[PDB]
């Protein structure tokens, strides 16, 4: 059998990767790559944030702060010196660098409990309009029991699997259609990287499909690793939703690589790729 | 020349094709199982780390590690991969110990009293359908305390010649292959009797493995191995051959290493997972 | 076109070949120099941990790091070479910074109360023989506070343009050649003033670095490149040449790095350091 | 000019790395191939044992256990999770794994406050006859310092650089000549490793003069490697000098080997570099 493809709908391939990655001006700082605060990593899952760090530290992103319980700063500070650190418990410190962010992700490893709670709804609260603003995994379940609401939707970007999915939205997965989904982005407003063996990009205008990634890659800190490749696209390159699906392409291109010699792909691996994988299509 | 018993099977290459499945494209993380790595006190919390990266890199799905708050440092720095739940988190412990779909206890585990509470814990919670694999000092554990089992034929132990000679009361002169047999029947669970040449006996006909070397006679090749055990009981068949071909691979992996390493690093072998399994994966 | 100016000096490998020389048979570690590297406070420990690694690197015989004992567990893991100093342990603090040939301070120090104390003490007992390298929010408090330089020609300031802005007096607007030049011979020390093409500015006639690229506009590399400079002024010869080769070499395994990698890590330089300097070696 | 050669004196080559390292036979398990315990690493100075101990794992120490001070064991198990870590104020446990071990090694990072000289004192006092027992560094300081008596010298090994031999032996470095430098040996009735350019061995026989050697290896650490080298060759070898001699030799090998391409040799590259030497010379 041939493909069968969807009308209205953008399949994605390494076209993405051309139009998005483009070559950095001779003329650039650190700060023209963008502030990128990560937040997560609660006692339990202090790897998760580390994983989204080395993510986005390795895509590029000029700076990167990581907000997340001071029990994670020294594993962190050994596998990412890169990365700038900040303790749940430093009230102002910790709204000091998400002002001055450009881009935001907070959820991996944050779990559920009341501090976690807290830290999403100064989060939330303090966001500003020209911020880029991922909510991720916990973060998502949270705010769809928070019956939150967005000030400035248009620059959030969720990214839940499936049964996040069914959180926020209350699509039960049977009622996961193209049309229901695109249904329920409308009424946030907001990007939805609907991540499964064949994620998917809901927003204001066609959907995206990506058209890779494997059973290799379905262990824990694939999806903290395509999180931080997300935050750091977003604090770098063009501020549209081709950016976000660059980010989930090359995810998906480079573990169905490692794939190909490796029975699990270790997400820290698809994080390491990047500089390498990222000169390949810097677009000259 | 070697002694040959008849109702003996030689482990080879061709455990690894029955064992390693390749992944159904639509699989998710939880497929390939939930582990619970359980051990490394203050003094040996390195034996944890150790079968925590074999774990991750064997395959298994997710891996949270039970072990001294003091260790959860180094482990992350090693394997962020892992989450990590101290002693003292009881409530937390048991939720993971409750979730889980394979539980490893031992490595590093020491032998003071809240290693026999958490012991105590885990065997007293033990589901049918978890695998429960008990190594080490938990072992020795085991066999000293009044400790039973609900569910024998979903335990495995990994002892060595003395932690045997403990559980079994066979002293290591009277460990025939007889005596061994009826000893692992007493207790309907699986042995992973360690030696040069392992040995598995279980409700079946006994797997002898035939590789390993000196070359990995060094601290932590046992834990990890039993990490690698935990890893393939997350992923594959619950049948006797899936142990077997955990065996066999960290010994097949570790034949080849020594081929240029005068020692073999434990941690060497569990890096070398991902690209072994692969190549043996039952396409 | 490029703009050239007469009295400018362009760097090339050249420099690598003048400064990096073999070393005598009979040397110690000593002879190679001891280092302190100062900064690192709870926020920034990643900024003095990335020093570190380019000092040991680049061949400093000892080299010792002052920062906040949190970030100690950490440096060690990276750079176990490195002998450690709290902020808060002051007897040892003096006596180290007492001994040392070569003191950076400012990757990742921050601007409190500490950070301030311990400038005023190491400006205090700067010996004639010791060079003191000035970086980053250092440069801020010495600019600020009422510090004076008791040998001006022993110090090193490494200013990105606001750093120089605040020291000099001078808007970037205003930062000509000229400008810069008075406002260098107004202090008595060398200004690696931080830009695309660095330039460095000193008794002499100024040189302009050659190299550099956006693949470097990333956190770590200005902390990166301080470390080399104290490690090469802990080994060779105590002129201006000696900081205009390690600003070469950073920007040379940069600028070879950004080749395949979109970004380079700050740390890759480091790591290039033995393997390049080999190269180039005056032999 | 030809060489010229000090009659009385082994001067060595890779002969006797095939003398030492011999092929493990196949019943062996790990206590065959002993137990070490590394003793130093203070609160300044921790990393000078990390790097004995990745030396002695990579030598193939059949057990490490390490004797630091508490805080270098996150960092330690970071780099080397093979090895047991033992606090300095754990004096029951401490007093268990010194009783237990085959070879001792004391000194490296141990500096020379109270800890340091009770800890020495400790282990002077708990040594057995049959137990190696390295003394390195500032152990050598304390120990020439305290005044101390030898009771079973015959299996203790001296380190010491040429300041540190001066003040063990009393010989100026000016008077260090082949002829004193045995006669001070004799005195302590020792093994004196005479680390220099050029190391020297002194003991009951022949000296070994070590032909390797080079200033790239002029760098913090270097020592430290070679004393976990020694530590390592002492468990599993022969108890006889020429294993001594043997660790001295490949280290230097090994070090020479790495500036051939490495303008300074990075210690804990040596101690990752000796399974593959090892093997190349494991006398089959
Ligand atoms: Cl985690
Ligand atoms: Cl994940
Ligand atoms: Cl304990
Ligand atoms: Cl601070
Ligand atoms: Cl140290
Ligand atoms: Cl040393
Ligand atoms: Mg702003
Ligand atoms: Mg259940
Ligand atoms: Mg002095
Ligand atoms: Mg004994």
């Amino acid at each position: 059998h041939e493909n069968l493809y969807f009308q209205g709908m953008r399949y994605l391939s390494k076209d993405i990767l051309e139009e998005v990655i483009t070559q950095r001006p001779s003329d650039s700082y650190k700060s023209n790559f963008g502030r990128v605060v990560l937040i997560g990593g609660n006692r339990q899952y202090g790897g998760a944030i580390i994983m989204s760090t080395e993510a986005c530290i390795n895509s590029g992103a000029g700076l990167t702060t990581v907000i997340t319980d001071v029990k994670n700063h020294g594993p962190l500070h050994a596998r990412c010196p890169e990365a700038m650190v900040v303790g749940f418990e430093e009230t102002v410190l910790l709204t000091n660098v998400v002002e001055q962010a450009d881009v935001i992700l907070i959820g991996p490893g944050l779990g559920l409990d009341a501090t976690a709670q807290q830290i999403l709804k100064m989060v939330l609260a303090q966001h500003q309009k020209q911020q880029w603003l991922i909510i991720d995994g916990s973060a998502i379940t949270l705010f769809s029991q928070g019956n939150f609401s967005l000030t400035y939707p248009e620059k959030v970007v969720f990214t839940p699997h499936q049964m996040e999915w069914q959180r926020l939205s209350h699509l039960p997965i049977e009622q996961q259609t193209l049309a229901n989904n695109q249904r329920q982005q409308a009424k946030l407003g907001s990007t939805i990287v609907l991540k499964s063996h064949r994620t998917t990009i809901f927003h204001a205008g066609e959907p995206f499909q990506n058209t890779g990634g494997n059973p290799g890659m379905a262990t824990g800190g694939t999806g903290d690793t395509l999180a931080g490749i997300i935050a750091g696209f977003l604090a770098q390159f063009k501020p549209t939703i081709e950016t976000i699906a660059g980010a989930v392409y090359l995810h998906s291109l480079i573990g169905d690589d490692l794939a190909k010699t490796d029975y699990v792909v270790l997400p820290t691996k698809i994080s390491q790729a990047l500089p390498t994988y990222m000169k390949k299509y810097a677009q000259p």
